[PDB]
This record gives C-alpha cells, structure tokens and sequence, in this order.
C-alpha cells in the first residue's frame, strides 16, 4: 500500500467489481468469465482487480498486450491469461515463458511466430484463433485458411489449438450485424474441430444474448459497472454498479468581490469564493470539462476559468473551505457526475473518460471495510 | 533498460531537451534555469530527463506536486525541487525530511504549516501581482510572512516569485505586472531566488530582476502558443514521436482501398478523436479511419503498405501534419494537453547519440 501526498484520487470499489462479476457467472453459468483487464483494467488497475476476481472466483483474464500479460504475472496472478492483439514474431519465447496465450490473426504471423520460436522455451504455446465474421478488421476471414492454420498448429506438439474467438462490432445497438455474425462464426467453427474455448460476447454480447455456442465470455467495461451504450442500458433490466470515483480535497479557496477577478486561461458580479482544487488536465480531467459542474459538500458548483494542467478552479457556496472532498466523478449512474455525463462533456464515450485517468492518481481500493493505495509514481 | 512487447512507442530525444536548455541558459547567461519538470516532465519521464538535464547544468528542478519531488529523491535526483502547487500541514514534514522546497500561498498556509513541524524547510513566497492567479496579494501581508520566517530559524526564505497569465498573448498585462512584482519584492529583504518567467516569459523578455526562470513546455520544444513562436527567433527542437507499426492489412471492396491496423488506441492517449487525421506511413499522408479503439487504430493506406512498416503519429517536427500542435487543433486542445494524454501503456525510448534506453512503466 503505498503512500500518497496530494488529495485527488480514484476511489475503486472492489465489492462493485466482484459484484459485476457475479452478475455475468449468474448470466452465463456454464460458461467460463474471461474477465477483460485490459488497458490497466479500463483505468481501474489489472492487478489489484484481477487479484481480487481471482479470490472471487474468475480464472481466465484478457489483456490487450503481452507487456499487461507479463505484469500481470509479475505480480502473482496464475490463471489463465489471452492477450487480445497481435504479438510481435520475436517475442513469441517470451509468452511461451510466462504461460500466455496468444491471439492468431492471421496464417502469416503463425508462420512468423514459429519460426522466432528457438528452443529455449519448451512449455506449450497456447493459441486462441481470432475469426474475422463482420466488420473485418483483425482476424481469419475463410474456412479454409481457419483449417489449415489448425492444421499447422497439429504439426508441433508445442502449440496448442485452445481457442477459437470471434468480436462483434455493433452489439451494443440495434441492428442484424450481430446474429449475422454468430451464424458466421458456428458456419467457420463447424467445419473443423472444435478447442476448448470459444467466445464471441463483449459486455454488450453476454448482457443482450445467451449464445450458447461460444462457451466463454469476454465482459469488459460492464465489470466496471458501466453499460457499453444507452442502448444496452436501456434494453436489459440488470442492474451493474458504478465501481469509480474521482476525487480532490479542495487546498485553498478566495473570496472575489464584485469588480474583482480571477484569471486561469472570470470576473464576479456578486460576492463568490472560489475553491482551487489540485487536479488537473495532466490527471485526466480534461480542458473541455471546463463549464462542467461538480459535487462539493453535496451541492452542484460551477468549474470556472480554465482547467490547468494541476489545477482547477470552482465557484463555491462561501462555507467550503481547505480539506472539503470535492467529487468530481460519482459511482452512480443517475449522477450529474456520472462517467456518462462526463464523457458526453469531453465528446466521447465511458470507456475514454477511465482510460484518460492519468498515472499521476492514485487508485484507492476499497474492499468492505479495507483499504489500499497505488502510487505509480512511488513504485 | 526495460524490454517492451508491443511495437508502439515514443521515442524521446534527449539531446533535443539538452540543447532547448541550454538555449535559456543562453538567453539568459547569469540565471538559474530551474528546468519544469512537472507531469513527468510534461509526458516525457521526469525522472529520465532530470538526471539527463543534471548531467548539462540543471541545478534547479520545479515540479506540480511532493509526490512528484519525491519520485525524483528516489532516483537520485540530488537538485534543489520546489513544489510550485500548495501543498496541505499534513505533509509538511515529508518535504522536510526529502529537502524540497515548497510554496507559500497565504499566511494561513504558513502558520498553519508551523503545526506538522514535529532539517531546513525552503519556502519559496507566492505573489498575486494583478490576475488573481492565488497567491499574496498585498506587501503589508507580504512583510508579515517574511517576519514570520525570520522567528524560526527552521524556515528558510529562499525565494519570492510569480506566474504572468498572458506572456503568450500580446499587451501591456505582463509588463504592468512585472511591475508590482519587483514594487512588492523591492519593499522587504530580497531572498536567493526571484523568478517570474515561464517558457513564455523567458522566450519574449529579460526581466533582469527576476534572478531565476522556469521554462516548461519549451524545454521539450514546443512553443507555447503561435504568437511567441511568430514574435521570436529562437529555434527549439521537437523532442518527441509517437510511433507504431501496421500489424496487419487488409483490402477491402467497395473506392476500394487497403486499411492498416496499427497497435495502438485512446488507452494510449491517441484519443478518439483522432478519427479523421493523417499519420505518416512511409512518407505517404494516410487517413485514420473509422472508429479509433481502444487498443487500435485503422488507417487508409496504398496497397503498396505491408506489415511491419512504421508510421509516425506525431513527428518531431512543427511544419509537420503530424506535428504536436496539429494533433492539438485535431483533438481542439492545446499542445501541453497532446503531451499529457500519453498513456504509462506506452514505451518511451530515450535517445542520447545512438545511446538506446528504455522504460516500460507496465514491466517496471
Ligand atoms: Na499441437
Ligand atoms: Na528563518
């Protein structure tokens, strides 16, 4: 647990992520929950999380890159790991080493990875094969080619064939891309053997459908507590809990008279303090929040001026004072502070509201009545 | 050095940081540059460019926060540090125990401060001259604070400085505030260090009574805003890139064209709306296209693009379309933000003349 000497901070709420989890074990209960902690776990942290699903249960993680992989590992995490994105040809010793699997995108990069393959490393290289059924990006898009990347894998007993996968690309809103994607994927995974896994939910995928075909599924933002659209939110009734919240202790407020002003980039009519807080748009919380309002002490103030790289400004009732929390993301979704609301201020979606979450902030993991801090820049 | 495993990263030049140093240095010969180092180094990895810029003469660190001078005290960074935001009482101590330096935002902040000293404390005064930015606004208050250090021969007043709001605009606002700064300074004794200058500051005027300067942004080789970069002549030299190479192609039907799928998304700060930018394969100006994901991006190429070539992102250049302030008015933001939003997911590989070094934040 390590130490921190600012007052702005990510609350994480751990019993909300083991929550979420649940609710997707309960919504598939024969399927295997590859919990996504990709990109840090969307901001939140991939170890601490995925430390804490493990104690509750989860035994297969998705990560974008085999440098989250090995970090993962690095830190005491044994289940299973898939890394999502295409691993560099060299590297391939390396994931052999650490036990992760790798995601094949193509007949070509299993070519090029075997022939990176030295002898050093001896254990099995597990490989998931990522099918290309819609909006094709990454990914095989014949049967053909499917077969006979299968087909190489059985000449080495050293790679093993453990998954085959598939990504929807519009689930979280209407439309027949998705069904027609998933009679795509059973038309390519039928026409050989099946592995053992086989997945093609994301979030909105495993809320919205069953998909009894692809035995394990792959919920990301909503472990968080956040649907992936509107849509999706307004479609199930399930309920997910916010599991973040942003925070900074006001350090000093001035009381501008009418006439005076304050210049951070403001002029008062009437009597108005001003509190600064220390937290800026090198922690994530970008210039465009500017004429956003967030919570203090309960009440909803005005953020004024600009945002600074450190610092922020905002027009408070006169008893706030030095040490008030101030919350500037809230953990409930019907929030003037929602991750939602945020995100619609900066144009965007949830998902880059987390990820934009600077290292500069401590994430504060709260588990019932414990507590616990990472510090990046102590580490 | 740390090993990486994704063929996404940011190469960072060093000897570019080293030469727009000394070019304040220069420019103002008899002057400590007390290199901001704040943000981690606005992008950049402070701890890497602190001990490269100690290497060429810096004697003076500025950082936004203690936990940010402390992560240099781990790693050697034996320089002077002031913490140029306030810091709250609780943690005093801890800046007197690791010797940075800290701002005096107020008398409240002061006494209030003579309550978690339970070892020199440096306190550098925080002047208010006219725009309000926080800070002391009247020399009766000024001279009290100061009167308030010399009871304690603990505190150490070591220097008085100010922000100018607008050095990157046009107007008398920064002169006429230079003003109350040295009519305030020149009413009580005058301590070690006296700076008023940012990169801003420091690219358009002398200010000969202000002892010190702190440029920032312009360390790295950005200007601050267009209208310093067209006032003066000074040349700076763009320090970084962003860089990824195509994973994978694919042609597509339907102009028909061929996509390029680069390993890199808003996780790593290359946000979503970068949709509609152009990224540098090969010297051909590629459209980024569709939706920019989390881990990836899709760029509209020529047939002739292939797995494994590098694109450049953002190149280290101002003229270029890749160039930071580009990517600035692409994302209707500002330079420093473009540098900020750098995610710890990507690499950053120091360049010191065919000298590599990396740091993967993730392995570390
Ligand atoms: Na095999
Ligand atoms: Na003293």
């Amino acid at each position: 647990s390590d130490k921190y000497y600012r007052s702005a901070y990510m609350n994480v709420d751990l019993n909300a992520v083991a929550s979420n989890f649940k609710v997707f074990s309960t919504l598939h209960p024969n399927k295997t929950v590859m919990a996504v902690v990709k990109a840090n776990a969307y901001g939140l942290g991939s170890v601490k999380v995925a430390r804490h699903l493990m104690e509750n249960g989860a035994t297969f993680f998705a990560v974008a890159t085999l440098d989250e992989a090995i970090e993962l590992r690095m830190h005491g995490i044994t289940a299973k790991i898939l890394v999502l994105g295409v691993l560099p040809a060299k590297d391939i010793d390396k994931a052999i080493q650490h036990r992760v699997a790798l995601t094949v995108p193509s007949k070509q990069w299993l070519k090029e990875a075997i022939k990176n393959i030295s002898g050093e490393q001896e254990k099995k290289l597990w490989l998931h094969i990522k099918l290309d059924t819609g909006m094709g990006r990454l990914g095989i898009k014949d049967t053909k080619t499917y077969q006979e990347v299968i087909e190489i894998i059985q000449q080495y007993e050293q790679l093993v064939f453990e998954g085959v996968f598939t990504h929807f690309a519009c689930a979280d809103e209407p439309g027949d891309m998705t069904t027609e994607q998933y009679q795509r994927f059973k038309d390519m995974v039928n026409e050989a053997i099946k592995p053992e896994y086989i997945h093609c939910q994301n979030s909105a995928g495993s809320l919205l459908m069953d998909c009894q075909f692809c035995n394990a599924i792959r919920p990301g933002i909503s472990l968080y507590g956040y649907y992936p659209s509107e849509y999706v939110q307004q479609k199930v009734k399930v309920h997910l809990k916010p599991s973040v919240q942003l925070i900074a202790n006001v350090v000093q407020t001035k009381t501008l008279q009418a006439g005076e002003s304050v210049s951070y980039g403001y002029t008062a009519t009437d009597p108005t303090t001003i509190a600064l807080l220390p937290i800026g748009y090198a922690d994530g919380y970008l210039r465009i929040m500017q004429g956003s309002f967030v919570n203090v002490n309960g009440h909803q103030c005005e953020v004024i001026g600009r945002v600074c790289m450190d610092q922020t400004i905002v027009k408070v009732p006169d008893q706030v004072k030095a040490g008030d929390s101030v919350i500037l993301i809230d953990n409930h979704r019907e929030s003037p502070q929602s991750v939602e609301v945020v995100a619609e201020k900066q144009h965007t979606i949830n998902y880059e509201v987390l990820c934009n979450l600077s290292r500069r902030l401590p994430r504060i993991y709260h588990d019932g009545d414990q507590r616990f801090v990472t510090n990046e820049l102590l580490k």
